[PDB]
C-alpha cells in the first residue's frame, strides 16, 4: 500500500529568533524574503521525494525571544521542542517547526533536529543557524535537519550523487541539490514503519504566509493550476507559465476514429479530460457497426484479420449451416459448449468467410474454432451477446 506514492505536504512553521533580527539590522522585509526564497529552495529539493513544505506559519521575535536560546545546540532543540508542545501547538496547529537562530553554536554545529519525528508532538522540530549569507548553503542545511526528522541518517562513505554533495553528507561545504538513493531508501522505510498521519493532508491555498510561486506544483491564491515550469509541465490544459487554465476551445485528444469522443480541456481544470468513447449501439463504419468498447466489430473485418485483405464475411446462406450444431457449424452458450444455432442466431456462431466477391462459404482453419466476436453487428438493432443475437438496447 501507499502512502507512497501520494504527494505528502508538511504545514511547516518558522520561528526567527532575536539574534537573528538583530543580525538582519532589524529588517523584517529582508528577513521574510530570504525565509520565502529559503522554502521554495527547500521544495525544490523535495520535489523527488513527493513531499511539499507549505508555510504556513512565521513569528520574528523583534524584541526579545519566547524560551532562552543557548550555543549547546543539544540544549536549544530540547527547549524549542517542549516551546512548540507547551505553547505554540495548543494554538497553531502545524506539522512541523524550525527555529532560524543568529547565535553561534558551539563548535562548527550549524544545525539540530530529532531524527524520524514527524508529527511527535514533543519532537518535530529542529533548529538552525542562519550562518551564511548565501542562501544556497541555509537552504541544504533547512533541508538536510527536515531529512533527519523525516527518519534519514548522515549518508555512509558509499552513497552517490553526482556531481555536488549529497543533501545528507554530514559536511558539506557547497550547496547540496539532492538525496543519496542511500536517503531516499531509509526515507521511503521511514514512512512504511511510522506512517506519519499528519502529512497527509493537503493545506488550504488560504492558509499559506509565504506569497505564491508560479511553477512550485501547489496551487496558490491568485493561482488555477500549477505543473511548474512550461518545460517540465505534464498537465495538457494549464498554461504552465501564468499558471492558468487553457481555453474551452483548446482539444487535448482527437478522435481516433468514429468510435471515439475527442477531449477538449473544460476552460477550468489543469488535466486533460479522461478518454470517454462513443457509447455501446452507436452506429459506425457508415451504419455498420455498433460501437463496443471503443471499437467498431465487423463480420467482414474479422475475416480480414484472420485471412487478409482479399477475404470478406460470406453471405448470409452459409451461416445457416450453423443451425446444425455439428462439429463444424454451429453457436456456443455462454459457458460455452456446443449447441445448434436457432435461426435468429446464426450469424454468432461459426464464422464463414470468402474472397472479395465470391459467394463461397470457407472456414478459417482454427482449433475452437471462431465465432463472432461480442458486440459484433448481426442484423439492423442487433448485436452479438453471449454467443446470441440480441437487441440494442441490450445495450449491453
Ligand atoms: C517525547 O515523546 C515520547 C514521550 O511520550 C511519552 O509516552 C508515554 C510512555 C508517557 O510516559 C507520556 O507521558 C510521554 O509523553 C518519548 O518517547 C517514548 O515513547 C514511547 C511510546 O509512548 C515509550 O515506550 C517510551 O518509553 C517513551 N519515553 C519515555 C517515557 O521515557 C520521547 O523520548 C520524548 N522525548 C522528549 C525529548 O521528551
Ligand atoms: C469490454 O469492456 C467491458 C468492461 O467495460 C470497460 O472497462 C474496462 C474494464 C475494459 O474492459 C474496457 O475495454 C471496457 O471498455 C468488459 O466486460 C466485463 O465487465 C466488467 C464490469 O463491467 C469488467 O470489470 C470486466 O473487465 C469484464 N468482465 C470479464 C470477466 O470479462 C469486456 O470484457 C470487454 N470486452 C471484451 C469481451 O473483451
Ligand atoms: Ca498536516
Ligand atoms: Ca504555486
Ligand atoms: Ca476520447
Ligand atoms: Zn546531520
Amino acid at each position: 500500500d501507499r502512502y507512497l506514492q501520494d504527494k505528502k505536504y508538511i504545514e511547516f512553521y518558522v520561528i526567527v529568533d532575536n539574534r537573528m533580527y538583530r543580525y538582519y539590522n532589524n529588517d523584517k522585509p529582508a528577513i521574510k524574503i530570504k525565509v520565502y526564497e529559503m522554502i521554495n529552495a527547500v521544495n525544490t529539493k523535495f520535489r523527488p521525494l513527493k513531499i511539499h513544505i507549505a508555510l504556513i506559519g512565521l513569528e520574528i521575535w523583534s524584541n526579545k525571544d519566547k524560551f532562552e536560546v543557548k550555543p549547546a545546540a543539544s540544549v536549544t532543540l530540547k527547549s524549542f521542542g517542549e516551546w512548540r508542545e507547551t505553547v505554540l501547538l495548543p494554538r497553531k496547529r502545524n506539522d512541523n517547526a524550525q527555529l532560524l537562530t543568529g547565535i553561534d553554536f558551539n563548535g562548527n554545529t550549524v544545525g539540530r533536529a530529532y531524527i524520524g519525528s514527524l508529527c511527535k508532538t514533543n519532537e518535530s522540530v529542529a533548529i538552525v543557524q542562519d550562518y551564511n549569507r548565501r542562501i544556497s548553503l541555509v537552504a541544504s542545511t533547512i533541508t538536510h535537519e527536515l531529512g533527519h526528522n523525516l527518519g534519514i541518517h548522515h549518508d555512509k562513505a558509499s552513497c552517490i550523487c553526482i556531481p555536488g554533495p549529497c543533501i545528507m553528507l554530514k559536511k558539506r561545504t557547497a550547496p547540496a541539490f539532492q538525496f543519496s538513493s542511500c536517503s531516499i531508501r531509509e526515507y521511503r522505510e521511514y514512512l512504511l514503519r511510522d506512517r506519519p498521519q499528519c502529512i497527509l493532508n493537503k493545506p488550504l491555498s488560504t492558509d499559506i504566509v509565504s506569497p505564491p510561486i508560479c511553477g512550485n506544483y501547489f496551487v496558490e491564491v491568485g493561482e488555477e493550476c500549477d505543473c511548474g515550469s512550461p518545460q517540465a509541465c505534464q498537465s495538457a490544459c494549464c498554461n504552465a507559465a501564468t499558471c492558468q487554465f487553457k481555453g474551452a476551445e483548446t482539444e487535448c485528444r482527437v478522435a481516433k476514429d468514429d468510435c471515439d469522443l475527442p477531449e477538449l480541456c473544460t476552460g477550468q481544470s489543469a488535466e486533460c479530460p479522461t478518454d470517454s468513447l462513443q457509447r455501446n449501439g452507436h452506429p459506425c463504419q457508415n451504419n455498420q457497426s455498433y460501437c463496443y468498447n471503443g471499437t467498431c466489430p465487423t463480420l467482414t473485418n474479422q475475416c480480414i484479420t484472420l485471412l487478409g485483405p482479399h477475404f470478406t464475411v460470406s453471405p448470409k446462406g452459409c451461416f445457416n449451416l450453423n443451425m446444425r450444431g455439428d462439429d463444424g457449424s454451429f453457436c456456443r452458450m455462454e459457458d460455452g459448449t456446443k449447441i445448434p444455432c436457432a435461426a435468429k442466431d446464426v450469424k454468432c456462431g461459426r464464422l464463414y468467410c470468402t474472397e472479395k466477391n465470391t459467394m463461397s462459404c470457407l472456414i478459417p482453419p482454427n482449433p475452437d474454432g471462431i465465432m463472432a466476436e461480442p458486440g459484433t453487428k448481426c442484423g439492423d438493432g442487433m448485436v452479438c451477446s453471449k454467443g446470441q443475437c440480441v437487441d440494442v438496447q441490450t445495450a449491453y
